[PDB]
């Protein structure tokens, strides 16, 4: 099974999530990849059978520049992709007021929008109470794994 990882992130952090996403769900034997600035084209060539967006959200209370461009390209063409499995893990900060993962919300409303059903509930991760954001997000990539393969 073909997942696809992306990931938004401003400093890296959610990309450092989505890395180790990849290693933990290719473990498990899932034809997993991360695709950091991922274009539609890179996503047509990878026929992804599964979605998993790992994101914070911007100062703004936006998608994060590298991230952003792909969701409204995504969300503009509208790709068959209804009834895949999906995903999503959102590095929300509760200091800075984020505590809901907005990033994370408005890719749960384009899932809805494509018809790519989530298998498991957003994953709300609190960027100002960590400093280990890939540990703790563990237990939830255990349970994805065995909610897309199957």
């Amino acid at each position: 099974m073909k997942v696809a990882i992306l990931s938004g992130s401003v400093y890296g952090t959610a990309e450092e999530v989505a890395r180790h996403a990849q290693k933990l769900l290719s473990a498990a034997g899932l034809e997993a990849s991360h695709l950091p600035r991922a274009s539609l084209d890179e996503l047509k060539a990878f026929a992804p059978e599964a979605f998993l967006v790992v994101t914070s959200t911007t100062g703004m209370g936006e998608l994060p520049d590298n991230l952003q461009p792909l969701y409204y390209a995504i969300r503009d063409q509208l790709p068959a992709w209804h009834g895949l499995p999906g995903g999503v893990i959102g590095l929300g900060d509760s200091s800075y007021g984020d505590t809901f993962a907005g990033g994370g919300e408005q890719v749960r409303e384009l899932f809805g929008e494509l018809g790519v059903r989530e298998v498991l509930p957003m994953l709300r991760l609190d960027a100002s109470e960590t400093v280990t954001p890939e540990t703790d997000a563990e237990p939830w990539l255990a349970e994805f794994a065995a909610a897309l393969k199957g």
